[PDB]
């Protein structure tokens, strides 16, 4: 049986789910409210610059997801991009993540890696037992001076919380690697579309049995007229925030455009509160193999996510779960949906991530009409 499916979302799920489906024979109906495809990721290349710009803020493909990295290439031309990342703080320059370069830098010091390794032990707090706190973990692991340098103010800006009001979670480990390797990520697949992730992502929706629709927002009363919908929508917002709205950061990006070249990588991090934007990127040079003399940069600013803006981080923390649970009790009631994705489900997911749950989604869906059984509401644990 050739089933009726909408999407709500032209993102990678709603993209991934539909391509899947639609080579099985189902037809699929993609909608987006905006008007254009891509989701979060999507990119356009600036008019006046001829820049390729991720429109929604930097995006950096990286996977040790084999079958995800295959995916991906069969849409696009993939780049090798390794993504390095500059901070700005205490009037000096630093690599990230903290390697031995920052160290050397920061301590005005040559250490070899087992020299640095016992200065950072040598910094490392040692009091606090049992560190119950983000601010006294990273004290413990790290010391002062580094705390306070690359941690302290990023959080305030990032997060809208000081690091005393967060748990010991967030950082597992020693945010420290003892050599000169100055790679972000250390995933095994890392790339970057020659085209883009909007030529991309088209290509994906590049099939006969996809309809797409942009500029429509989803309206509940049509769901009667298909088999299943896969909605990557906002879950509370699916509800119309009938319990309250989900905690999240908003971004705020000021564009703006430079003769040359306005700071010579593609991600400078600012971690002092003294500066009121969190980074800036320059765009031309997430693609190193096209030229452009002039440059489009943004700004970035953190921000509470008011009723009107463009979701991006979430919270996630006590009262967020708790007011989280209200719909997933409601949700995992309904009978002929699947909430996906980073809005669906209420998790931050990078691009890998978010197709290889959509992969696996229809996977499921697809098992579900063979052997006759009902789709459920979620792939993926949410809670
Ligand atoms: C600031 C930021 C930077 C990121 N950079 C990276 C990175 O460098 N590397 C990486 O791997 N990942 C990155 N990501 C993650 C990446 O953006 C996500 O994995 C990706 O956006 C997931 O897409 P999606 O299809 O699941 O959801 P989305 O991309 O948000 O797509 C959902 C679509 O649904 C539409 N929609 C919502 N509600 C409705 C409705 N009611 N009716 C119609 N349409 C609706 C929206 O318009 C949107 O187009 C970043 C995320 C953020 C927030």
């Amino acid at each position: 049986k050739s089933k009726k499916i909408l999407i709500v979302g032209a993102g990678f799920s709603g993209a991934v789910i539909g391509r899947q489906l639609a080579e099985k024979g189902h037809q699929v109906h993609i909608i987006d409210q905006r008007d254009h495809i891509g989701g979060n990721s999507y990119d356009a290349r600036d008019s006046e610059t001829n820049v390729m710009v991720h429109v929604y803020g930097p995006h950096i493909f990286h996977t040790d997801n084999e079958t995800v990295w295959n995916y991906v290439n069969k849409h696009a031309e993939m780049m090798p991009y390794v993504n390095r990342v500059k901070a700005t703080v205490n009037g000096q320059v630093f690599s990230l993540p903290i390697n031995l370069h920052t160290i050397n830098q920061f301590f005005s010091k040559t250490c070899s890696p087992d020299e640095a390794r016992a200065l950072i032990a040598e910094k490392g707090d040692s009091t606090i037992a049992d560190p119950q706190t983000f601010e006294e973990e990273a004290l413990r692991f790290i010391g002062k001076e580094l705390y306070e340098a690359f941690f302290k103010g990023y959080t305030i800006k990032q997060w809208g919380m000081q690091p005393s009001e967060l748990p010991a979670s967030i950082l597992k480990r020693l945010p420290v690697r003892f050599n000169y390797d100055d790679n972000y990520f250390n995933h095994k697949f890392q790339g970057m579309p020659k085209c883009g992730y909007t030529q991309m992502i088209k290509s994906i929706l590049n099939h006969e049995n996809i309809k797409v629709d942009l500029q429509r927002e989803f309206i509940v009363e049509e769901r009667t007229h298909y088999d299943h919908v896969f909605y990557s929508g906002p879950l509370d917002a699916f509800y119309g925030y009938q319990y309250g709205r989900l905690g999240y950061r908003t971004l705020d990006f000021k564009k703006f455009t430079y003769q040359g070249d306005y700071q010579g990588c593609a991600v400078m991090n600012y971690c002092s509160v003294d500066v009121p934007y969190t980074r800036i990127t320059e765009h031309k040079y997430f693609s190193p193999w096209e030229q452009h003399d002039g440059s489009v940069c943004y700004k970035e600013y953190s921000r509470a996510c008011e009723e009107n803006d463009i979701p991006y981080y979430p919270i996630r923390q006590m009262g967020e779960m708790a007011l989280l649970e209200k719909y997933l009790s409601l949700a995992e009631n309904e009978t002929n949906i699947t909430f996906v994705g980073r809005l669906g489900t209420y998790r931050y997911l990078d691009m890998d991530v978010t197709i290889a749950e959509a992969l696996k989604t229809a996977e499921v869906y697809l098992n579900s009409l063979t052997e006759n059984q009902p789709m459920p509401v979620f792939t993926v644990s949410v809670r």
